[PDB]
């Protein structure tokens, strides 16, 4: 019996957590009702088979018996498993036609929090999981218990609104941020493979352990990669037990791994996974010998490379990652492919050492190109600040890839633009992992929310093309010379004066999403003629908003 297993492991609360969670990213679209329903109709179940560990069907696999719970409420069920199972995955939605979520004035909260604790927690599970159907939820329930703190201590505070509001705010961002992460995680998994997950594994943490070996390294590789493979793929109480293994193993062999990790592992099991997964690089190794000495000069290279390939390229990567925390990972990945596409050609020339000798020369451009486009990018903002940066970003990338909708267009940009304050304020050091790496994460939610409604072709070919070249291959991209521009209408700017109530930040956005519809309707039109409109657009706002019981200056 499996359910069993995971129950002695994880605990009734938990696994009562985690469970909701599965459900919540499965069937986005039920009430939290019939999921708190099944939930404990699961659960019930569950503590029978820990008795009997053969009775009804304890003896089944995880899957059929969501599955077929699921199935009482939800064509994915008109199959069996495998089969049945990953129809769900195949259906989470990305962005679902769920309602804005407001939130009801402090005293609410704080009363409703008070009253029951557990449903006020299950429902914000039930929500931020129904929204984001990747969320990593080990990661989730670390959120939740931080969650709870808010409201355990703003609510015994005096102005709970000032102690709360604020540390909701932190935790809206860092939760965003969170979810993009892993969603880039899964789309790896999902898109491109183990081997691409694994390379990306082996760079970043040979980033952050430079001490640690190889051989240490291809370890915790080995079963991180597990955990994600597992919580992607839906078996999320797994990926949270084997996560947490992982932590404990990380915290065992501390000395062997990072110096760092010590104030990781005095910490809770939830805290104690999240401060390892976030802990800084290792400081750095002495006396390093240099890589042309193992990776260029040595006469044995194409050897190794035909006995070991994989290997060969995983020491590679390796020893170059180790000692290039300033590189960002896909650099990385980059100039490993650069080196392994050398090997291939020259060990089946006549003098391979001479045909790979002078590889190290064509790191150099790869290595300049990013370096270049964060100088510059940082400068810009830096003049613009960031709200103008984002309409830099805007205009240019609407021109990239026209076709894309407005709402996408506004989101990725603004997105896009936070790199500049997100970054820019690091010294050269940490610039580039900071930054493209940042905007690997960022392009993948476009890739992502395109690829429901493909329209643009130019945004498939840079998104499925290359996971670690992306970034490169929409920076090649001017300006679309076959779209067809759009025709005014009025269906596309409805004006009602409900806008003079919205925040400011609600303001920009619409300011915003007009910029867009502006050079959607004329590419061709010019960064001078541009802001003019704008300009006017803004007064038309200020005059009818503010203009006597207006409601047809918006006509006139
Ligand atoms: C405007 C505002 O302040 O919204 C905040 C406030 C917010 C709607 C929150 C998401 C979620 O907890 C909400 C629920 C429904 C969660 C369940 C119950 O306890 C409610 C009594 C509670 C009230 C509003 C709250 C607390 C917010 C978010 C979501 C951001 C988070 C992530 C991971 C993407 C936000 O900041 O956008
Ligand atoms: C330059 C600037 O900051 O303008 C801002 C500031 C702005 C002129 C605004 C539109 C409108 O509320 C304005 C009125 C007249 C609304 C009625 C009153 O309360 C005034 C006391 C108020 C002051 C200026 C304000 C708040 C702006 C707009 C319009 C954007 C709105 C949408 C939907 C695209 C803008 O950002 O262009």
């Amino acid at each position: 019996s499996e359910v069993a297993h995971r129950f002695k492991d994880l605990g009734e609360e938990n696994f009562k957590a985690l469970v909701l969670i599965a459900f919540a990213q499965y069937l986005q679209q039920c009430p939290f009702e019939d999921h708190v329903k099944l939930v404990n109709e699961v659960t019930e179940f569950a503590k029978t088979c820990v008795a009997d560990e053969s009775a009804e069907n304890c003896d089944k696999s995880l899957h059929t018996l969501f599955g077929d719970k699921l199935c009482t409420v939800a064509d994915c069920c008109a199959k069996q498993e495998p089969e049945r199972n990953e129809c769900f995955l195949q259906h989470k939605d990305d962005n679902p036609n769920l309602p804005r979520l407001v939130r009801p004035e402090v005293d609410v909260m704080c009363t409703a929090f008070h009253d029951n604790e557990e449903t006020f927690l299950k429902k914000y599970l039930y929500e931020i999981a129904r929204r984001h159907p990747y969320f990593y939820a080990p990661e989730l329930l670390f959120f939740a218990k931080r969650y709870k703190a808010a409201f355990t201590e703003c609510c015994q505070a005096a102005d709970k609104a000032a102690c709360l509001l604020p540390k909701l705010d932190e935790l809206r961002d860092e939760g965003k941020a969170s979810s993009a992460k892993q969603r880039l995680k899964c789309a790896s998994l999902q898109k491109f493979g183990e081997r691409a997950f694994k390379a990306w594994a082996v760079a970043r943490l040979s980033q952050r352990f430079p001490k640690a070996e190889f051989a240490e390294v291809s370890k915790l590789v080995t079963d991180l990669t597990k955990v994600h493979t597992e919580c992607c793929h839906g078996d999320l109480l797994e990926c949270a037990d084997d996560r947490a293994d992982l932590a404990k193993y990380i915290c065992e062999n501390q000395d062997s791994i990072s110096s760092k990790l010590k104030e990781c592992c005095e910490k809770p099991l939830l805290e104690k996974s999240h401060c390892i997964a976030e802990v800084e690089n290792d400081e750095m190794p002495a006396d390093l010998p240099s890589l042309a000495a193992d990776f260029v000069e040595s006469k044995d290279v194409c050897k190794n490379y035909a006995e070991a390939k994989d290997v060969f390229l995983g020491m590679f990567l390796y020893e170059y990652a180790r000692r290039h925390p300033d590189y960002s990972v896909v650099l990385l990945l980059r100039l490993a492919k650069t080196y392994e596409t050398t090997l291939e050609k020259c060990c089946a020339a006549a003098d391979p050492h001479e045909c790979y000798a002078k590889v190290f020369d064509e790191f150099k451009p790869l290595v300049e190109e990013p370096q270049n486009l964060i100088k510059q990018n940082c400068e810009l903002f830096e003049q613009l600040g960031e709200y103008k940066f984002q309409n830099a970003l805007l205009v240019r990338y609407t021109k990239k890839v026209p076709q894309v909708s407005t709402p996408t267009l506004v989101e990725v940009s603004r997105n896009l633009g936070k790199v500049g304050s997100k970054c820019c304020k690091h010294p050269e050091a940490k610039r580039m992992p900071c930054a493209e790496d940042y905007l690997s994460v960022v392009l993948n939610q476009l890739c992502v929310l395109h690829e429901k409604t493909p329209v643009s072709d130019r945004v498939t070919k840079c998104c499925t093309e290359s996971l670690v070249n992306r970034r490169p291959c929409f920076s090649a991209l001017e300006v679309d010379e076959t779209y067809v521009p759009k025709e005014f209408n009025a269906e596309t700017f409805t004006f009602h004066a409900d806008i003079c109530t919205l925040s400011e930040k609600e303001r920009q956005i619409k300011k915003q999403t007009a910029l867009v519809e502006l050079v959607k309707h004329k590419p061709k039109a010019t960064k001078e003629q541009l802001k003019a409109v704008m300009d006017d657009f803004a007064a038309f706002v200020e005059k009818c908003c503010k203009a006597d019981d207006k409601e047809t200056c918006f006509a006139e």
